[PDB]
Formats: structure tokens, sequence, C-alpha cells
């Protein structure tokens, strides 16, 4: 199988790097030197423009800042593809802009998958991406050969759109957890009750989640955990910040009730003008800026 | 070890954890001034008494499970000098971090052993025995009351001193508030945006969202069936019960000057909801995110 990856940055480097060693035939295009030079060293050949990349390929990945960038990719190199080449976005982009460059794509007798990641630059080198994909099954079950190299898990979350739906919500949820909890180790240390305490409680209890288990916001109780490494990413809030924009896309474009999910957004937007560099979880520090 | 213990409040929790003291062996003398409370634990073994001084007077162990603090500090100050020197008080009422050390303080002032030991399960909790008691106190006392504890729970965590045990709930219970909105919001977004419910679940509980709020408490019919949204929102965890130890929560907050914005928030979406659907389990907080 041959692959044409558009997007050779901290994500798509790695990726783009398994799929060689998986033994495909690999195809690039970075419009940084730097990404396209580290991308050749590990054995894509790089091409200096998109549309020449897409020319023998089987499948066209794609893994782009935003839903502007990926539309305009595609309207750039779909007259280059050849006829049913699978395109597969794993950019993360609006629910919106999915289903418009699926609907652009299909209009010229490609195959089209929304298939966003989650697992960060660590997960990528790793292999261990979980794809959550939207799309035909047919089309999941042709692209998964190609998924499976770079991936830890593939799901099919519906119909096209549906892949960065699932993941968008996921990870409102997400950022409402970790400010709850950072919350409650606060409310802890004010009350007297030591955070090792807390920690057992919860895991142990209905509020247990990854944000403490595994992302505990105080050093102590999960020694691996960012609070304990001066909050190095780990998932930092820059990209936090960036899906909680989306989740907000999605809110006004449907007209949805998400209250604390919009909160949260404001209070990363916020934490992310001074500390976008730390991980997520360190939104524990920021918490007497809201003092009212 | 078999004990005479004293129950003073006999209601919906009361009734069933006394009934599991009276099956562990130990003598259980209770009262409740609600006579049709008191006459339940009754029919199940309790020696019911006409006052909390006369239930108390010959207890080596006393159990409140009270629905207020003011209702705790008043049945303590009622009872405290009936009681016997050293004799033990559990509160297992859900109170404030403040009232359970102003009356941590006022039985240890009369003399008496005392520990903080609210708990979660519920009725269904309290009738199976499977409660967790999260407990605040002296380690040693703590020792003393497990063998009165044990028949009644599936788990007891010592969380530190006095109104620990409080502290630990209440942050707790604040957490899966915001979790149930949270999860509420999600369904209702990813609807909107066409994505299945079955979909959503599926990705949230193999993902970082995962909690007992989505994997137990799903606010949509059909991924979790034995969930309160498959059952008409009868409860599981009330409305009401949820909005008190939110109350409880915001007590904690002002005390503390700490600041929980999201907490807080949850809080008033609670109080909200509570003035029309108290009698609903608290995930049919989703009602309020539709038109
Ligand atoms: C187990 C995984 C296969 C891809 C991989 O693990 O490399 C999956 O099925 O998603
Ligand atoms: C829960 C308590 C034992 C009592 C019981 O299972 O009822 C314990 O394991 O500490």
């Amino acid at each position: 199988t041959t692959i044409a990856f558009l997007g050779l940055g901290n994500m798509g480097a790695p990726m783009s790097a398994n799929l060689v060693g998986a033994g495909h035939v690999v195809r690039g295009f970075d419009p940084a030197p730097t990404a396209a030079s580290g991308a050749a060293a590990h054995g894509v050949a790089v091409f200096r423009s998109a549309p020449e990349a897409v020319a023998e390929a089987d499948v066209v990945i794609t893994m782009l800042p935003t839903g502007e960038v990926v539309r305009r990719c595609y309207t750039d190199v779909l007259a280059a593809a050849r006829p049913a080449t699978l395109f597969i976005d794993s950019s993360t982009i609006s629910v919106t802009d999915a289903r418009e460059v699926h609907a652009l794509a299909e209009s010229h007798g490609m195959l089209q998958l929304d298939a966003p990641v989650s697992g960060g630059v660590k997960g990528a080198a790793a292999a261990t991406l979980a794809f959550m994909v939207g799309g035909d099954e047919s089309t999941l079950r042709r692209a998964r050969p190609v998924l499976e190299p770079m991936a830890g898990k593939i799901i099919h979350c519906g119909a096209a759109g549906a892949g960065q739906a699932a993941k968008v919500c996921n990870n409102m949820v997400l950022a409402v957890q970790q400010i709850a909890i950072a919350e409650a180790f606060v409310l802890a240390e004010k009350l007297g009750l030591s955070a090792q305490s807390l920690f057992d409680v919860i895991t142990g209890a209905t509020g247990n989640c990854w944000a403490v288990h595994t992302n505990c916001p105080v050093p102590g109780p999960v020694p691996t955990s960012p609070a304990n490494n001066d909050f190095k990413p780990g998932f930092s809030t820059a990209l936090m910040n960036k899906d909680l924009g989306l989740a907000m896309d999605a809110v006004a474009a449907t007209g949805a009730t998400a209250p604390l999910g919009s909160h949260a957004a404001d209070i990363y937007a916020k934490f992310a003008a001074d500390h976008a560099d730390l991980d997520f979880s360190a939104v524990i520090h920021t918490l007497r800026a809201r003092a009212d």
C-alpha cells in the first residue's frame, strides 16, 4: 500500500515512521523543512507539493492544524488523486468541517473517514493511539490494515463526523473532571483532609476517574502524574484549550446547553494565556484567579 | 464482640442499619420521635424506648442517624449527660464539617468517645450491609468501633481526624454532581451532533472521561439497562439528597474560603432542579439541557 501523509508535524512524523516500519510505501508533504527532513530520515519520500505526494497513493492521510487547512488541502489534491483513493483525516477539527470535507472527497469518488486520535506524541511514537472513526463500516475495514500499525485502539463511532463528535464530547467531560478533581483536592486541604486520604476515598468511590487515578493534580498519591514532575505534559493546556474551542463551536452550531463544559472552556482559555506549556492538571493552581 | 447499642434515628437508613446489628447478635436500644419509624425498627428486634435519654442510659455505643447538623447537636445536648462515661458515640449522619467538629468536641467535653462516620450506599446499601463508612476521629476509637460497624458495612475507611469522614464524603459527592451534569451535557450534545447514545457510551467508557455517572448511572435509556433513566428516573440517589450534599459542600467552601467554580455552579444547577424534581434521581438533571 502506498500512503501519502500530508502533515508531518509532532504527530504526523512518528505516525508515518510506524507506517514505514509496517512495510508501507510512504510519500509525504509538510511546509516546514525541518519536519520534512526528519520524516525523510525515517524513510518517507517527501515531495515539494501535496498534489505530488498524492499522485501515486492508495491512501491519503491528513494531520493538519485546522478545518480550513484540511479543506484547502482536499481541494488542492483531490483532482490529483486516483479514483477510489481512501482519504483518512486524522486531524482534530469541527464536526461541521469534518462532514463538509467528507462530502467533498466522496463527490470525487474517493472513500473518506474522519479518524481523529487521542494519546499525543507519546502514543504516536509508541503506536498506541486511539482512533475514533466516522464513516462507512466497509471503508473502515479497508482502512484497518493502515490504521493498525499506528493504533492501540480503533473505534467506529458512526457516520461521517462521529469520530470528531465522540472525541470532542469525551475531552469536554475530561476538562470538567480535571477541574472538579482539582477543586476537591484544594477543598480537602483547607478542611484538614490529607491528599492521600482523599485520593484513597475518591478512587474507591463514585467520584473516581482518570483525572485523579492517573492524572492526580497533587504530588504523592500517583508518583508518575505530571504534578510530581513540574506539570510537564502529559496533555498540555494548549491542546486541551484547542479541544474545548472545538467543543464550544459544536455547542454554538447545535444550540446546545452545556453550562459546565462552557465554564471549563472559559477556565482553560484564561489558564492557557499564562501556562499553555503545562499539563492541563496544573489548573489546580489557577483557581484563585477565579476567586470572587 | 456482642455489645449494647443505642440507635437514635430509625428512618430509611437507620431502620435497616439497626436490623443488621440485631441480626449480628447485638442488643439494640432504639429511639426515633416518629412512631412509625420506631414501630418498623421494633418489628425487626430493636427495643424501642420512650426517649433518647432512656435508650442511651445503658449503652456501650450510641449511633445517630439524623437529618441535619442542627438535629445532631440537639440530640447530643439532650443525651450526653444521660450516657455512661466513656460511651462511644458514632455519628453516621451526613452533616457539615463544621457541625461535625462542634458535636465531636461537645461529646468529648462530656467524657464520651466520638467518631464521624457518614455513609454512602443509600437504603439498598443499608439493607444489604454494603455501606461505605468514611470515618473521622482517633485510630484507637475506630479500632473499638470496628466490630459494631462491620455488620452494617461493605467498606470502612479511616479518613483522618474528627470531621475528615464528612470532608471526604462531601468532596467526593461534589465531584459526582459535577460529573453527572457533565455526562448529561455530553449525551445531549452528542444527540444534537448525530452521535448515537450507544456510541458515545462505548467511547467515553473506554476513554479518559469514564466515571460512575456514565458507566453505572448513564442518563439516557439504553446503554446501561439497570440505570435510573430506564426506570423513569426513580432513585437511585435522589435530587433532594444530592442538593443536600451540595448545600454541605457550599458550607465547606464558605467556611474555608476555597474557590470551587464548577462545584458551586453544580450546586446552583441542582438547587434549581430540586425545586420541582426533588423526587427524581439526580441523573434526571439531563432534562434541563433539552428543549
Ligand atoms: C489492538 C489494535 C490493533 C492495532 C495495534 O495494536 O497496532 C486494535 O485492534 O485497535
Ligand atoms: C466491610 C467490613 C466488613 C463487614 C461486612 O462485610 O458487612 C470490612 O470489610 O471492613
